[PDB]
């Protein structure tokens, strides 16, 4: 599924996200925006062989089991392709291990180069939330 981006705050802010380690909610649309374009059936392969998978591009060499990432850990218990369902549940629920990890929302690097310090809360203007 392709979010607008004002269902994508609903969707967000109802499963708990908006200053979810204190991050407001802009930012976790931006960093949506930025990972996925919105499209929840998102999946890049990476150089060392890991994927990225769904809305948040969360990646299986520590977070889901793919079953071709040799090594990995799956720190969120999760097959991968849950990542990719229209039901954002299971992406929003691993997002809230991976940002309480330590580097809080410097793992996802799009965040990092393209929201980070920017406007982030016109990424929810307009919305109804
Ligand atoms: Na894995």
């Amino acid at each position: 599924k392709v979010f607008g981006r004002c269902e994508l705050a609903a969707a967000m802010k109802r499963h708990g996200l908006d200053n979810y380690r204190g991050y407001s909610l802009g930012n976790w649309v931006c960093a949506a925006k930025f990972e996925s374009n919105f499209n929840t059936q998102a999946t890049n392969r990476n150089t060392d062989g890991s994927t990225d998978y769904g809305i948040l591009q969360i990646n299986s060499r520590w977070w889901c089991n793919d079953g071709r990432t040799p090594g990995s850990r799956n720190l969120c218990n999760i097959p991968c392709s849950a990542l990719l369902s229209s039901d954002i549940t299971a992406s929003v629920n691993c997002a809230k291990k991976i940002v309480s990890d330590g580097n809080g929302m410097n793992a996802w690097v799009a965040w990092r180069n393209r929201c980070k310090g920017t406007d982030v809360q016109a990424w929810i203007r307009g919305c109804r939330l």
